[PDB]
C-alpha cells in the first residue's frame, strides 16, 4: 500500500463527471472540479484541467495524470501550511498517508482547523486522536472512510485497506 493506492480506494475511479458525497461535480480520482450546482461551469473546469474539449469524460490515463497532481498537491499543501507540517513531519510515513488522505478529501482549511487531534497526533496520544477525530462532521458524512484513515492514524499500519 501507499498513498495512491489508498486514495484510489477512497475516491474510486469515474471517468464520466459525476457528484461526490457532497453532491460537487468530479471527476476521475476524486478530482473535484467546482461546488458549482452549474454542469456547464464544471464542464468548463474540466477542459480547463485537461487542456481540451473532454464533453465531460476523460481517459484513465487523464484520471491518474490530475490524481497524481492532485497528490501532489496534498502534500505540498501540508507542506506550506504552519498548522499541518510540524504534525505531519512527526509522523510515520503510513501516518503521513492518512493526513495526505484526509487532505486530498476535505482540503486544508477543512483540518488545518482540527486542532485537538493535530496536538494529540504530534504527542503521539494515538488511541485520544482516534477517538477525538471521530467526534467530526467529517466521520459522521462519511464514516466508513472515515473508520479506515482513522484507524491508519491510530495504528500507523495499513490494516484498513489490506484488506
Ligand atoms: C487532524 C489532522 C491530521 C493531519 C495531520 C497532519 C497533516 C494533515 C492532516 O490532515
Amino acid at each position: 500500500m501507499n498513498i495512491f493506492e489508498m486514495l484510489r480506494i477512497d475516491e474510486g475511479l469515474r471517468l464520466k463527471i459525476y457528484k461526490d458525497t457532497e453532491g460537487y461535480y468530479t471527476i476521475g480520482i476524486g478530482h473535484l472540479l467546482t461546488k458549482s450546482p452549474d454542469l456547464n461551469a464544471a464542464k468548463s473546469e474540466l477542459d480547463k484541467a485537461i487542456g481540451r474539449n473532454c464533453n465531460g469524460v476523460i481517459t484513465k490515463d487523464e484520471a491518474e495524470k490530475l490524481f497524481n497532481q492532485d497528490v501532489d498537491a496534498a502534500v505540498r499543501g501540508i507542506l506550506r501550511n504552519a498548522k499541518l507540517k510540524p504534525v505531519y513531519d512527526s509522523l510515520d510515513a503510513v501516518r503521513r498517508c492518512a493526513a495526505i488522505n484526509q487532505v486530498f478529501q476535505m482540503g486544508e482549511t477543512g483540518v488545518a482547523g482540527f486542532t485537538n487531534s493535530l496536538r494529540m497526533l504530534q504527542q503521539k496520544r494515538w488511541d485520544e486522536a482516534a477517538v477525538n477525530l471521530a467526534k467530526s462532521r467529517w466521520y459522521n458524512q462519511t464514516p466508513d472512510r472515515a473508520k479506515r484513515v482513522i484507524t491508519t492514524f491510530r495504528t500507523g499500519t495499513w490494516d484498513a485497506y489490506k484488506n
